[PDB]
């Protein structure tokens, strides 16, 4: 398919505690007006980050 | 930061290897036409994130 968009990534703003759901992070996201948004973990934090093309 | 620019970050095309100088990052992610980026570590890889104003 089409050569898609490179994204980028910014940690919530909004978003409290540990990040397990990637559904609720998008949504909190899309209130910082990004897009998209999903949970990652460095160790044993899992947190919420924005995502929008760069 | 929050008094400042909010920052976004997109994993590095061109970097080669483990990342190690932050330096070396940066110049490589001026390369793919971000101004900025730094190594971060995930897991056993430390790896080239490219650093733009979001």
């Amino acid at each position: 398919g089409p050569l898609g968009s490179r994204h980028c990534l910014s940690q919530s703003h909004r978003f409290k505690g540990m990040c397990v759901s990637s559904n609720n992070c998008a949504n909190v996201c899309r209130t910082e007006s990004f897009p998209d948004g999903e949970c990652k973990s460095h160790g044993l934090e899992r947190k919420c980050f924005c995502k929008k093309v760069c």
